[PDB]
């Protein structure tokens, strides 16, 4: 099945029965529940797309692409973008370009397998850089951001999703090390859209045990596969629990910002983030 | 002097303090005056310390009174060319005076320009100010083409002004600050509501007495009268919340998506930041 039904979305309430797992393997042949998957993956992405006017933009660097299902999307939606994506493993990198190639998307669309936190991309400049929850997988997270910034248009568009450690316990990062990642690199964010519950929501399963060695046996599932559907429903009890919050971030390059008052507008958006709930709906 | 008038801020009320005897030493007290100064300079501040200077080149102030903000600016950054508008004469050579006397000729430029109408000097500016100004124009549409046509993109524009509540100098509601701002491509950064903070600035008790002991002792001309007894009227306007008085930090952006910038521009106007919460 297609990674990107395999996301964090966001539901606004429990749904009794919604299997996030069942629903994505079609184990749960319910055609409207895979509706309602699609729907909360696509909106969780769209907090953060929607912000950008992509007919201004040249470039986009996804720089933990997967499969890259992201940059595939954007590419067919926005005909004269380049979307350049990396990964650390040879296997996405090998079925992302043969899905690339498979949609014609050859010439604009690329993945390499490059490390984000040293390699630099294709392009000495990108008008947006997607990370979702790629940051957190990176141990040197200041050679990150130095990267990152380094290879962001003066005010182009950093798009995030990611965890915060709260008073609490993958590398977790809490909120001062967001705040200072994100100001020493002159990064400024826009807005922070916390998504915690509704993401929490969308992976409550309380058959999940049982769900999962169904799929086992059923589908048949690698082990790194296994591993990472654990971790996504013990991500949802820490993100119930608030010991993780789970949060979109829109921030921009800007140089010309005074650094006292970046710190400021950034502890704002990280320490205060718009609920989703209050947000929109 | 002219800066000896502007708003300030107060985070309580003092007792006893008048604006207005302060400012004109009919208050002798000393401390008196270092916290009209320190008012004044703290909302200015909220503002202009948003911006690295050492990256500008050049500031419009589009409304620049007798140029006391950007002839303040261009001494502490020896670099910034800083151009004002004005639309009085007398208020441009005391200005030009003013800006000669402290060697800041060249870099420092007042003109007579009709700043909703009348290009400036630069194709485009690093920051634009505008304290108290925009609700002073008639064609707010026209002055914010004029205003975002000449701001560089990722440029500041700096706002001190009012905005119009549920209640009654042209005041603007939420919903046309939203439109003036979104549909010129600016995007506020943060808004800051200082409406109580001028509001108790503003406070004087005996204001009616103490206009009178300022015309008769010191004399004061019918203009700086009238505007006297306006801010007057601001401050209870204030108080009863008919009218904000809010900081707008905005940037120039081509590239945020129109329907996003409408959403990040209503969250600061109608969630502004309250100068109380936000400092310490
Ligand atoms: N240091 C690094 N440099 C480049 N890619 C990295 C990286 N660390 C992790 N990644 C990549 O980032 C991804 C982390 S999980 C994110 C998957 C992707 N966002 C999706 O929706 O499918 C993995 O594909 C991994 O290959
Ligand atoms: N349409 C317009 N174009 C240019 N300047 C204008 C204007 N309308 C008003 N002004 C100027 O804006 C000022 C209005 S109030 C003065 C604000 C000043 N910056 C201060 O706080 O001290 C006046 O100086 C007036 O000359």
């Amino acid at each position: 099945v297609d990674e990107s039904y395999l996301t964090f979305g966001v539901l606004n309430e429990k749904q009794p029965g919604f299997s996030w797992l069942r629903v994505a393997y079609g184990l749960d042949p319910s055609e409207e529940r895979m509706r309602l998957l699609l729907h909360s993956q696509r909106a969780l992405r769209n907090v953060l797309l929607d912000s950008v006017d992509f007919s201004r933009a040249k470039s986009v660097w996804d720089f933990g692409c997967g499969y890259a299902s992201d940059i595939i999307a954007l590419g067919e939606r926005h005909s004269h973008l380049k979307l350049h994506g990396h990964t650390l493993s040879s296997e996405q990198a090998e079925l992302g370009l043969r899905k690339i190639e498979a949609r014609g998307l050859g010439g604009r669309v690329q993945v390499l397998r490059r490390d984000s936190s040293k390699d630099a991309p294709l392009e000495s400049a990108y008008d947006v850089i997607l990370g979702f929850e790629v940051a957190t997988h990176i141990k040197e997270k200041r050679s990150l951001f130095q990267n990152l910034s380094s290879h962001l248009r003066e005010g182009g568009f950093m798009l995030l999703a990611d965890f915060i450690a709260n008073s609490g316990s993958s590398y977790n990062v809490t909120p001062s090390q967001w705040v200072e990642l994100l100001s020493e690199h002159g990064l400024r964010l826009v807005e922070c859209v916390d998504v915690s519950q509704e993401v929490a929501n969308f992976l409550f399963d309380a058959d999940f045990d049982a769900n999962l060695t169904q799929l086992e046996t059923s589908v048949g599932i690698s082990a790194i596969e296994k591993r990472n559907y654990q971790a996504m429903r013990n991500f949802g009890a820490a993100l119930e629990r608030k010991i993780l919050s789970y949060v979109l971030f829109i921030a921009q390059k800007d140089s010309h910002v005074r650094s006292t008052y970046l710190r400021h507008i950034n502890q704002k958006w990280v320490e205060a983030p718009a609920p989703y709930a209050a947000r929109e709906l």
